[PDB]
């Protein structure tokens, strides 16, 4: 047989993966505080705005924006020229607990 | 000096005072948890979205949108036809500790 | 050769497909105005708010708000107790032209 098969991955630097990283980092810290919790959080990423919202039932106490900025920093978007920075980007916590 | 002096007032029902109630209800809640927090929270009221943001220095922990929906319900915007419903409206928290 | 298979669908009434509806309705609007345009719009949908944002290159002139409200209304979420209203939902266009 002769056939060509293709796949494609992204860096963490790509937006979508940024979104997922943010969401699950939130999930990680939360579930750490309480394993029993229930969390469904989605993250929109725009030019400079990071939006985070979803349904959470738990007794945990977590800052959304804190984990947000820390994650972005770990990725490395820290400067205007990169097009983004945790120090710059505004965080919108839309989660209702 | 015969002359007319005018002054106006808005009900609690009014958008602006709605925002103020939101803000200072948040502030009372936090200050209750922490007498010595430093709080500067700003509240925005669009049609279906109430936004809150600002910078709070403390160790407290408060479910913002909870306080918001509570305050609204207390005021009584409890239905669509009312033009606004607590259980309906999205709450956008932008506060950063 | 005996196996059970499964498939899954959602009415348009489902929120996700609602979001997709919104995006594509915007798309049809623009395309109607101009064919050649480049459009990449995404739509987040919270309880009371629909956020719409994307990269758009065109000579078009299109209100996001009117389109979104029309689409949602056509779907029927026209009441609070429904869980969502077309008239009182918050419309946010993050669109950059």
């Amino acid at each position: 047989a002769k056939h060509l098969f293709t796949s494609e991955s992204v860096s963490e630097g790509h937006p979508d993966k940024i979104a997922d990283q943010i969401s699950d980092a939130v999930l990680d810290a939360i579930l750490e505080q309480d394993p029993k919790a229930r969390v469904a959080c989605e993250t929109y990423v725009k030019t400079g705005m990071v939006l985070v919202g979803g349904e959470i039932t738990t007794s945990a106490w977590v800052d959304i924006e804190e984990i947000t900025r820390n994650t972005v920093r770990e990725i490395g978007y820290v400067h205007s020229d990169m097009g983004f920075d945790a120090n710059s980007c505004a965080v919108l916590s839309a989660i209702g607990k």
